[PDB]
């Protein structure tokens, strides 16, 4: 419900190469979860990884602080991804280690 | 219905320290009521917090007066928050001291 | 249906003290009727006191004059007034007294 | 259906007496027909006996020429209007005499 | 579907005269076709002719070349023109001749 | 779903004669893939041709990287063409080749 989690414009690193510039992406905590975002070649290249590090700007309202990073730690949608926007995808932590 | 109560950018604190810059949020007395809010680290952590004081700015636009600070007196939710924006919320008392 | 009639920016005074900036607000002639308006201590006291003389700028976009004023003259609603905007009330008559 | 016909601001006038600066109306050439419009005093006033000529300027988007004026010639609603903004009428001919 | 056609501002005219500033319009080839259009006198009165040629400008975004003039070449309808906007019509033929 | 992709202001060349300077536009990766698009002369001309190479710009708000040409390679279509705007259409292999 409102245990909800997103953040504006963010990147995804696959082991070190960055492969998507990522716009507005929303997850879930179930700090496993779900969730979905929406995303040239390096971008959709680092999808077909993250389908296999999503590192974003929060974007929470309240700024009950300010304004920090948002990391996203951690096959059919690798299939899907051979051809709507709003991509599923399932981290397996998530982490707000920095401000900005 | 109308037996409403909502307002613009708040901060909730626990004990003592503010924990998430809290935006629109909207409550209903029933003072002793319900309602929802949508709100870094400290922000969420405070959350946790008002899981287990929200002091915030009233958006009346009747302005019967002006503008005062709405302050909010006083499991699950606590697991929700472990990962939608839009929290629920049961404060126990409402209130609106001072102006501005 | 039509028989309509609303007004911009109003307050409401119970007999003399002014008790609430009530923003829109839109009534309905049956001049006795029913209606609607959406609402800081002061107005919220003052709306204790309707619920127990609601003074606004007229909004007839027709324009068929210029721009009045309106006034309406004349507990469960106590009761839910002790925590939605948009409140019910039941003026005995309404009145377009003076221009502006 | 697309045989209607609507204008701009306008204002309706009893036997001469101008009555309710009446806004964005909308009719319906059945040139006798039925239509809908929103509308102080006076306004309301002209109202009541409209109830019992609507002379706008007509706003048709196509331009097939330019702007011109709209009259529109020619008990419940009486009752009705006693206290929605939409309100019905039932014209008994319109007209489109001059440009402006 | 998609097989549509459309243009901004245009104008019908009835064997020579001009007779509506009729402005957007929609057609459907099935290039004989059905559309639809919105549409003072002059206009009307061209309205009641195409009722028993629509030269407008086109609207196709896609910009494939630039911006073309296109042309509609060539009673229930006649009736309901006797008093909404969007009115039915049936060219027979639809051209893009010049650019512009 | 989100296995989508889509690119603004395109043109789609028929064996080297540019054909319609087609908008938006979005197709889907089933790099076979079917899709939708919409779009003087010319261009419907292209669309006619496109019925029996459509060269884009990409338009990933992500920004994995920055912005890129999207090229798609490669009759019932065709008598619909004959006379709404969103083209249906079936490219049989996508492309982000160079950058921009």
């Amino acid at each position: 419900a409102q245990n909800t989690i997103s953040g504006k414009e963010g990147r995804l690193f696959l082991d070190g190469e960055e492969m998507a510039h990522i716009k507005t992406f929303e997850a879930n905590v179930e700090a496993n979860g779900t969730g979905t975002a929406t995303f040239s070649k390096f971008v959709l290249l680092m999808m077909d990884y993250v389908k296999k590090t999503l590192q974003a700007v929060l974007d929470d309202q309240s700024s009950g602080r300010g304004t920090e990073r948002v990391t996203l730690y951690d096959d059919s949608a690798k299939i899907a991804s051979l051809d709507e926007e709003e991509v599923p995808f399932t981290f397996e932590d998530f982490d707000v280690p920095e401000k900005l």
